[PDB]
């Protein structure tokens, strides 16, 4: 086994075709399925696996009630081949309430986070053994990606926040070579917040499309130079914008460098990925609520401010339904590195308060240089059927 | 790993001996089993696996109700070793409501179909990565085999329809070398319809025994020349005939070249496989309803029109019971390539409307050059026991 | 991989120490466990697996009722590593209502039997493919071992009956080299019946301790000469005797050559295995009912008629409980070939008619050249707890 | 595969970071989970597995009632990768009511104990085959570690008691090279009792931190010389002390050589592990009841009597909750051998007599040379939710 160095062109995609759905909630009505959220999928040179954080229980468990809350001791990081539901036979690869995973080529690094909010811990596991540990630095919740990290040559990047969701924060980018952090590099850029970065291998570095829970609703970019550790974090030129809540589609703006301050409040985990001066991206159809999922390409959107030349749309999930988080997902072709992407479809309380638990399914789409039809793939489960 | 080139004689079989049953419905009363239909089994140089399309749920799920319908977003392609039931621990290898799978020798290609009926998409997955995509072409349901495709030397064939079930249609035969379609070839032949082809490796090409939902009740043949892409599609000389509904057994006819127009309406997925001028084939015992399964050899039936010299019958499934689809299943011997075949036994609504869900079990029989006894293997599950 | 030729001394054992129990019935009250009976365990050069025939269902299935009957279409041959219960995730390796399995070294041969009683079929599977088939020969139930077959050099033996349980019968010994029967050899010996042979590798041939459902209650021996195909079947010299029902322990007799005619009626699957002029054997404590299990060594018992010098007893299962079938189980040491043995503990109807289903657990003991304590390991499950 | 010889420095740890929790009880409310207790985890050069002894059943089984009792025929030794719950798909690797497991490098040795209390047996399994057996020697319960044994060069140590819990006893240290005991060595030392030793590879020998159910509440040390078989068993210099029940924290004492006689009665399985003249150890927060878990380092505590210079505490499990047993768990780093440790959290009768069954979850922590936060990880399951 030599290393995963990614030297190879990205694919000139033409849109996305469907790859995987698991029906996690549906089956949850007839089987014992874990309680999840904040999923993501990543793969080694052979199989694509699917992760997510549980709630130390199952859905048809009287326990599950109040799964709305993101952190609790009993939450663990699951793993399965891409395609199997999360069952009583799944493994809790580590304790955590946040994470990131990359396959450096040789084996896995699994950053998993847990502790008190104000003082928590981050175990850096690798190849099964626990290679390192680094604790919270601001004293107000150490959180990470909830997406696949990226490694190149033998060094795995991973961005980390601990600060004030809607406020300033310390963003560091740890460079851990084999479960062992070997160098940390402090954030720099126009980016007024970095959180839930969706990172990918666009050689020689790593580029990140994050979230901004404070003033921006136009994703902040985070570019890592795996070559010298230096950082750079701009903002997206695309005038379209994909974050929720967000202004609209006409008064929606972005100048590639400053929080736009338009419902710049919260956010959601999102992705995007360049191609020349263009921009393949995705977001919720609803711009108030996290419902419906569409994906598209903005001409000029990566190199040019306030763009609006949308083209090649797709209604991945219908706007009458509901989605949630999503992240990019790379996966090296036999000549080019193709990007893929996932979408958790969250069914549960706060919204569908018919039941008291919260969990989620997933749908995933990859890159294609061929045709496709049209459609939308939701969780599609009868909340009047589901237990509780 | 060199390639699967099939250069090796087919076996001079003498009838079929039992191989596998899974009891899918029976266990479904005491366990959490997926909701299926349109199964098939295929194997790599080591294990035989069993496929089928689910209904994004399980049987003891209040959801399952109305599984009669063939397409919906939440239907996925399962896979398991030959012998295990479809459980909560099975994987959804792709989203689809149609498919085909072959092992080119090195790894798997998994055509899976999904989208709106009128406009749908076909993901061409291979080795886990998504190599290509080609969308619907007539705008009225892109459908494929629901049986194992066949590869030789490194090129995998797969026939595709999109048109009018009971009407004309476009039938194309895609030649995808490694998840990448590299050449499409348009249908040609006496065949007035091609749909649900049951294809196999009868070197140097590939030969297909399809269905005809319009005017024929005598299977149309579809011969592929993997050598130059050319096509040829005749009809079966056998005067016996195996399709349901169908005329009878005396006024049942076929001339090897034109729809016979005798209850030539619908059909069901069927198989057949030559041997000299003869014909080993199978069909439902009931010629109105898809009930009971028998298999036999018609002397003269492959090279001679309107044949009736039946011999070596078997009551695979009793005519008091019920079957459904079926397809051929090859599996290379240590000197000859033996054919095997499967039979879904569909238990569910429209018929057994005691319950509201529809799923199916399976029985499978291989080729033998030795003796056998007699019997019939049905789903045999108490519909008064089953849930719902 | 060279072949399993067994050239290596058997171990001078000193008694049996406990190896495996699975608690099949107990868990059956809190989980979905298959309905079984007629088990046995066998191993390849790495793992020991556990077999048995199911009843196409699970225990907490309303179907299971009337599992007392041995044959029905929906019965299949399971397989799992030695230690896991038979779950909804177990595989039906073949259809059958009888069987035998050996690992010739390279891979598995799985004789499985099914068909009408009067006319049935026997599929000879191997390495996943179906290599051969041979049908019933007397027209009254083709049955086999229900124990591990034995292979040496590359030829696998397997004894087969079809005749009259309590009457004469045809006993043949098929020699199948790679799923392909290559020579059948007709039974010869003092043995007035051969049925449920418990066979083992006592180089250069294979020796069998069977059952006799007609006139004997003293196990008939069946010695195979894998060298020239010739057969020889004596009877056990041991005057102790181990079969149920059986006379007693004082008027119990055997002369090494003729059915003794003492409650010589039915039987049960049993084992035994020589050592010099002695005899390590096992049987039920109850000599009317199949309850309790003990094992011991009779000095002189293999080379001398009507023996009674019992020594080294063990109460494997207490006589207040209940057992059933049992068979020998070899397993090559790092210098000597050690024998092991299993014991199904049948819980169910006809006896414990509190419930209407019948299934069974298992306990297994191997050979030891070291000390041991005392005890008894029953199914030990509350029939008042169990479902139905 | 060469052998596991451990020549390599232990790691200068700085405290413990979280690795694994499984939520065994929580899921037990929504799934079929085995009934356990007396767990432990151990690993081969690749995966870390988790063991424990069951109670031949599952929790939602009416059987489980009265799982308070430690021994019964139907108790078996489970095994799974580190992270999966104990499910109906787990294997019973042997019958036992006590055990120990080490990976000599090449494969596993699994001492499992069962029999009458007064006369029991100990099967010494290895690589799947049963290599040896040695029976009880005092006639009053042969018990072993309930923790991972340690092998070096090719010889696996394992300490064994059989005597009087609160009285004298015979303590032997068997040296079994490949499932075959090749030399037994009798205990020697100041140690007035050895029971439930928590052993580890501190090259060239093996050192053990046991329990004392008679007069001590200050762990007895047990040092093995794998070099010449000689033994040595002192007591811990640490004046802090970690055993429950125990005096307090001020009148708590130890002189490194004699039972201190302060609530020196019972105990619990514990661990500890040196580092220079210091001592990293752990115990229950409650000194009467086995509740809460903390871990720390006592300066001077390994080489100096009655120590009280505690530092680097952690509240692993909060004192408002409840723990149970615990043991050390080694795991070779890429330059140093890191120690890890587990903690069963027992939920069940005698205490939480709301229900009638007893089982347990687990939390596990490894060694780190990096920072960490703070927190506590309990079973945290609603006893008012749980079944029974
Ligand atoms: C490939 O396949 C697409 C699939 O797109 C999606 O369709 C759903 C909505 O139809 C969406 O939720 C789902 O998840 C799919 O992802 C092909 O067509 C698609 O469907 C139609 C047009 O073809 C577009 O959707 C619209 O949605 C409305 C809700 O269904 C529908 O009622 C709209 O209908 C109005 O125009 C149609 C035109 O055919 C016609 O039916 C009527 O005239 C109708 O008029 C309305 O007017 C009044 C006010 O609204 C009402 O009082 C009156 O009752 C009536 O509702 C409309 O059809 C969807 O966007 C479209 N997709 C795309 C990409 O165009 C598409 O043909 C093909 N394209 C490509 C590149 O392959
Ligand atoms: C190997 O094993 C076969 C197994 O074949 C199948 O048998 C079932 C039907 O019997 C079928 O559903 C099942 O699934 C099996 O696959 C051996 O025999 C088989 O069974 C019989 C003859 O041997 C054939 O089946 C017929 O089915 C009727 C329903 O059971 C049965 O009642 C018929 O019986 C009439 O003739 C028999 C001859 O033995 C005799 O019983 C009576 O005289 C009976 O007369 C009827 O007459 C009146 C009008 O019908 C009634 O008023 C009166 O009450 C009575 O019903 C018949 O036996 C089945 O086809 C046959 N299989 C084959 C291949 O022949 C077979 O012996 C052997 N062959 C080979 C090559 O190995
Ligand atoms: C290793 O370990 C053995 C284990 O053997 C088995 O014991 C159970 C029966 O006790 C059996 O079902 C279980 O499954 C075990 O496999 C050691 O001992 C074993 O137990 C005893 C003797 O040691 C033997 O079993 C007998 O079973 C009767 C039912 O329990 C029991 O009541 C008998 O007791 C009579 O004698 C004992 C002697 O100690 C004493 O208790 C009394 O005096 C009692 O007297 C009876 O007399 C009247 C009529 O019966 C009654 O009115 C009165 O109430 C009372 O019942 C007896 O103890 C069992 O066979 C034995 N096993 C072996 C191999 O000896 C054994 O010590 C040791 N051996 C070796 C080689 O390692
Ligand atoms: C990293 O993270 C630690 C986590 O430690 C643990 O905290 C829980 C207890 O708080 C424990 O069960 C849990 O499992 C954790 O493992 C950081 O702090 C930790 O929490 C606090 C202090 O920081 C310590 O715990 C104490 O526990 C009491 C129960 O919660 C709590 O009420 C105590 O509060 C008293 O002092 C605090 C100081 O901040 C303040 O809140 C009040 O003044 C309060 O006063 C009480 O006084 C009267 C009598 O008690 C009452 O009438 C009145 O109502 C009120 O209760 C206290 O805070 C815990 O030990 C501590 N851990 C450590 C290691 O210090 C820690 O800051 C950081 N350290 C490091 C190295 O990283
Ligand atoms: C990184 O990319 C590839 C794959 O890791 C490296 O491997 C060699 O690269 C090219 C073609 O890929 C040739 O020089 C060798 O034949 C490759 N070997 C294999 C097994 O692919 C490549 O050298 C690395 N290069 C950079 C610039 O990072
Ligand atoms: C990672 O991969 C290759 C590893 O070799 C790095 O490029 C190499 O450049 C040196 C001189 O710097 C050559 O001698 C190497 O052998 C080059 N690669 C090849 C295939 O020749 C590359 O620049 C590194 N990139 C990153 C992002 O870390
Ligand atoms: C295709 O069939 C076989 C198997 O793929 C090819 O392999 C060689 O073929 C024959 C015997 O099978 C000999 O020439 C070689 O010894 C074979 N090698 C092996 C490993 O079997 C064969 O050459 C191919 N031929 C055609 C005509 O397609
Ligand atoms: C059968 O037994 C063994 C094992 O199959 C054969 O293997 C050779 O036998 C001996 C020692 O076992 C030596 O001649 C070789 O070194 C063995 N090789 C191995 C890999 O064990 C043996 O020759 C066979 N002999 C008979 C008489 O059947
Ligand atoms: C099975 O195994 C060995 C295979 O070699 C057989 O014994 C051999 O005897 C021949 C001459 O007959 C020698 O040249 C072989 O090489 C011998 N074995 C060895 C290791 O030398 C053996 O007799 C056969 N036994 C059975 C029961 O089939
Ligand atoms: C035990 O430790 C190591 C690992 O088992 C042995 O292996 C050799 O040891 C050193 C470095 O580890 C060198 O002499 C060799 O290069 C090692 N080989 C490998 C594959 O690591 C070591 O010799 C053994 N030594 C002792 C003292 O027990
Ligand atoms: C276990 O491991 C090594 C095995 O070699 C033992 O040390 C060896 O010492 C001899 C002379 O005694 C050398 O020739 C060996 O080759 C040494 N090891 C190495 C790598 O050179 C060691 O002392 C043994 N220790 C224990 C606890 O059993
Ligand atoms: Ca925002
Ligand atoms: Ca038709
Ligand atoms: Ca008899
Ligand atoms: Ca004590």
């Amino acid at each position: 086994v030599e290393y995963r160095n990614w030297s190879k062109p990205q694919c000139q995609i033409t849109g996305f075709a469907p790859f995987s759905k698991d029906n996690s909630i549906r089956l949850s009505a007839g089987g014992d399925i874990w309680v999840t959220r904040e999923p993501y999928v990543s793969c080694d040179p052979v199989k694509c696996y699917q992760f997510a954080l549980g709630q130390g229980t199952t859905l048809d468990n009287k326990h599950s009630n109040d799964t709305v809350h993101d952190r609790i001791p009993h939450r663990t990081l699951l793993m399965n081949e891409l395609g199997v539901p999360f069952h009583l036979g799944t493994r809790q690869v580590c304790i955590a309430w946040s994470s990131s995973s990359c396959h450096d080529g040789k084996a896995w690094l699994h950053v998993c986070i847990t502790g008190d909010d104000k003082n928590a811990t981050a175990s850096f596991i690798y190849d099964g053994r626990l290679v390192d540990s680094i604790g919270s630095w601001s004293q107000n919740i150490l959180r990470t990606q909830e997406s696949e990290c990226v490694c190149i040559n033998g060094t795995c990047t991973v961005v980390m926040t601990d600060g004030s969701a809607s406020g300033r924060a310390d963003t560091r980018i740890l460079f851990i070579e084999e479960g062992k952090i070997v160098h940390i590099s402090p954030l720099a850029g126009s980016a007024q917040h970095v959180e839930e970065c969706s990172c990918y291998p666009r050689y020689p570095g790593v580029r990140c499309i994050c979230r901004d829970n404070w003033k921006g609703s136009n994703r902040p970019v985070v570019d890592i130079n795996m070559e010298d550790y230096s950082i750079d974090s701009s903002y997206v030129c695309s005038g379209l914008v994909g974050d929720t809540p967000r202004n609209d589609d006409r008064s929606s703006n972005s100048n590639c460098r400053d929080p736009n301050n338009e419902r710049g409040t919260q956010g959601v985990k999102g992705w995007a990925f360049d191609n020349g001066n263009d921009l393949w991206m995705g977001r919720t159809i609803s711009k108030d609520l996290r419902s419906g999922y569409e994906t598209f390409k903005v001409i000029g959107g990566w190199s040019t401010p306030n763009s609006k030349s949308q083209i090649n749309r797709q209604v991945i999930v219908d706007s009458d339904n509901r989605s949630g988080y999503s992240g990019i997902f790379s996966v090296e072709g036999k000549s080019c590195i193709n990007r893929c992407f996932y979408v958790e479809l969250i069914r549960g309380r706060k919204q569908e308060t018919r039941v008291w638990w919260t969990s989620n399914s997933i749908v995933v789409f990859c890159g294609t240089s061929g045709t496709y039809g049209t459609g939308s793939w939701p969780d599609g489960a009868n909340i009047n059927f589901m237990p509780i």
